[PDB]
């Protein structure tokens, strides 16, 4: 067992377009933003322009094959004005009763 004194990973949920609809408080340590500064914005707004097609394609693909898991490596702009390399896994979570997509779950790891 160990303390994770300075978190470098956080979970977010998104709609199929990429809008942040949930983000855990580890986002502060990881990327420097409070949840309130991310919620309602598109994750692509935080993405290095060079990596924006990659990120967009990830969101498109995860929704096509519901339940498949993808991993994407992109640069995220920190509140401290640096590009942070992120490795994000993504997948759609399906309602267990209706099987509809409820949201996309992203686990965002600064590497």
């Amino acid at each position: 067992m160990s303390n994770v004194s300075q978190p470098t990973e956080f979970i977010s949920r998104h709609n199929i377009e990429g809008i942040f609809t949930f983000v855990d408080h580890r986002c502060v340590a990881t990327v420097g933003y409070q949840p309130q500064e991310l919620l309602g914005k598109n994750i692509v707004e935080f993405c290095h322009p060079e990596d924006q097609q990659l990120l967009r394609d990830s969101f498109q693909q995860v929704v096509k094959l519901k339940g498949q898991v993808l991993s994407v490596m992109f640069r995220f702009r920190s509140k401290n004005q640096e590009w942070l390399w992120m490795r994000t896994s993504s997948f759609t979570f399906q309602n267990p009763y209706s099987d509809e997509i409820e949201y996309i779950i992203c686990t965002n790891t600064n590497v």
